[PDB]
């Protein structure tokens, strides 16, 4: 049988192609994460189906009663079986589903312009005249909303008096809001790196706050944890991730 | 309840011999960046252990006419060893035979060579054979090597191939001293390049990184381990400890 695949629209990963004629199934979709779900799928034997997410989001746990949503979700209540995205490997993601190694590897930062006085996140969490978020619902904000670090705490609590205001729905948000206001963006440097080949207005601010890895994410326990991981290897390994990387960061 | 035996290698600055004026035992007698976070790691997962170091001092690689593997990776095969914690590759080969946590540190493949020369590539390196070159044996990095279909690499195995013997170090320390002695790069891992040109301000990196991979704890296939030590090392990384623990062991 076809594999049930849930993923997010998030360029340059996955996007809907653009043609001249009407698209269907599969084809619909182009992007990195969609030539690495062929590859993997050409190594492994299987044949797919691409499902976006019907809530549209990545997946994070409900403060009151303890349940998940988006990609994560699906997974949990097995209404998929892999999530092929950019979808970031975390201690409380882990804890309810598997991830294969990661294909690609990042950590969180700082979207803003060029030529401010804001070179760290220290800077972001000392004034408020500025203002900052991220997505919400997402292993960035998630970051924060746990973190025990001083300055990330505070960085919180002031994203966290102000949900309605600085948090947003999706990178592409965030982004409108950085090219269109004083506003700075708590992001995944993988995408910023796409957003400021683009955007010569616009540049990573400090380094990266942390690490962590793109992983395809598959229900607790099972079979294709494990094959995809030794699929994403040998495509590392013989240097297609790299070619995948540079044919859609360009 | 039974202490889990940890099979590692002798490789700064991830594990060493404590230097001591009296003469230490068991476990005593290590530290370093892998001592540290096996230490983390038995504190939240509960458990004790026993360190004790490969026997044959190899990394692991698979023989190939009997198929038959060595090293670390012999050891969680054979079930000898609980554990395997060391800056161990996360590789394709190594995964079909045993199971790693997810990486507590991400690297590649780059250039060890002394300053001052027009070379910035393999490619230089591998058009030219009066600057001699090589890598450890029997490790993830000639394996790259041995395996790669890229036209460069290719030619660079087959130049470390005919001089196994004489380009071909048993370990990093030889291979660093090398090229420090003679007319020689070396091929090794850019986590520790970066620790050698900070201990040696006459040596530095050439060219960026050649692939991308990851340390990771190993364990035998199907180890219950597996999933813990991961959510543990996801734990580690997210409070900021594994970048701590770099910084303590790179100064
Ligand atoms: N890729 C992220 C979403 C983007 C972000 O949080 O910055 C995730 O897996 O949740
Ligand atoms: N750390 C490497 C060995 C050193 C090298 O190959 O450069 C491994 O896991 O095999
Ligand atoms: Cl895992």
């Amino acid at each position: 049988r076809s594999l049930i695949v849930t993923t997010i629209l998030e360029e340059p990963y996955v996007l809907f192609k653009k043609s001249d004629k009407p698209l269907y199934g599969n084809d619909r979709f182009e992007g990195y994460c969609i030539d690495l779900l062929r590859e993997l799928s050409t190594i492994l034997g299987f044949t797919y189906e691409i499902r976006l997410v019907e809530d549209g989001k990545y997946g994070a746990q409900d403060d009151v009663n303890g349940q998940w949503n988006g990609m994560v979700r699906e997974l949990i209540d097995h209404k998929a079986d892999l999530a092929v995205a950019p979808l970031a490997i975390t201690y409380v993601r882990e804890k309810v589903i598997d991830f294969s190694k990661p294909f690609m590897t990042l950590g969180i930062s700082i979207l803003y312009r060029k030529g401010t006085p804001i070179d760290s996140a220290d800077d972001l969490a000392k004034q408020t005249k500025i203002e900052y978020g991220a997505v919400e619902d997402g292993a960035t904000m998630t970051f924060f909303k746990k973190s025990k670090i001083s300055t990330y705490d505070k960085m919180w609590a002031f994203m966290s008096s102000r949900r309605q205001s600085v948090l947003v729905k999706s990178n592409e948000e965030g982004i409108q809001r950085v090219l269109t206001s004083d506003y700075a963006f708590l992001m995944e440097s993988t995408t910023i790196e796409f957003v400021t080949q683009r955007n010569c207005n616009l540049t990573q601010i400090g380094g990266l706050i942390d690490s962590k890895g793109y992983g395809v994410g598959t229900p607790m326990g099972s079979p294709y944890r494990k094959k995809i991981t030794i699929a994403i290897l040998q495509l590392q390994e013989e240097g297609k991730l790299h070619m995948m990387k540079e044919k859609w960061w360009r």
